[PDB]
């Protein structure tokens, strides 16, 4: 809890950068596609954070897995807005 902790994930030449921040509870999202940063539209609880990301041609794939206690919950990005992921994990 003495500082916040990120996590980070790029595509693309550009590149297109994403940045989740876990802060007190949440993780946000910092974003750069070429101009300057941005906020992002995932905003889920969390006190931990870690990302993957993986193109399919010219469509982006974002994994991001958000933990509280023992409990991890995976968010998805796949064109079409966040949406909650099939992922579990007995922790
Ligand atoms: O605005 C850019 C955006 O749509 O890019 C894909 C994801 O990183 C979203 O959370 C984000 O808002
Ligand atoms: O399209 C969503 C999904 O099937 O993508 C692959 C994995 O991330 C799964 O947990 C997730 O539910």
């Amino acid at each position: 809890m003495k500082s916040v902790q990120t996590a980070a994930t790029s595509w693309g030449t550009v590149p297109s950068i994403r940045v989740y921040t876990a802060n007190n509870g949440k993780i946000t999202e910092r974003c750069w596609d070429g101009k300057g940063w941005y906020t992002g539209a995932f905003n889920e609880p969390g006190d931990n954070v870690s990302v993957t990301s993986w193109l399919v041609g010219s469509a982006i794939h974002i994994r991001v897995y958000a933990s509280t206690g023992t409990t991890t919950t995976e968010w998805c990005w796949d064109g079409n807005g966040w949406t909650k992921g099939a992922y579990t994990a007995t922790n």
